[PDB]
């Protein structure tokens, strides 16, 4: 991989779930390193309107925010995750 962890500094592979910070500091994370939920990588990352927000930095989601938020649509609680912006 080009670009490392935000988080552990490691080199983030083509074959990892990985996420970048593109609220500010423009760094890739592997999405097991944040935190986040398979389904809340699966819902943030198809949703072009969101983005994500890593602990230290168009609708911005944090790591727990879009956490909670995939709950609640998957548990039928709510539309989209957009609604949790
Ligand atoms: C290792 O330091 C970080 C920096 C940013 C960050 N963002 C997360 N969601 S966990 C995390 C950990
Ligand atoms: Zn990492
Ligand atoms: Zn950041």
């Amino acid at each position: 991989g080009v670009y490392p962890c935000g988080a552990c500094r490691s080199e983030v592979n083509d074959d990892q779930d990985a996420i970048l910070c593109e609220a500010s500091c423009q760094k890739w994370f592997h999405r097991e390193c944040t935190g986040m939920t398979e389904s809340a990588y699966g819902l943030l990352t198809t949703e072009a309107s969101a983005v994500w927000a890593c602990d230290l930095c168009v609708y911005v989601f944090t790591t727990h925010l879009a956490n909670t938020a995939a709950e609640a649509v998957l548990q039928g609680r709510a539309d989209s995750i957009l609604a949790y912006h």
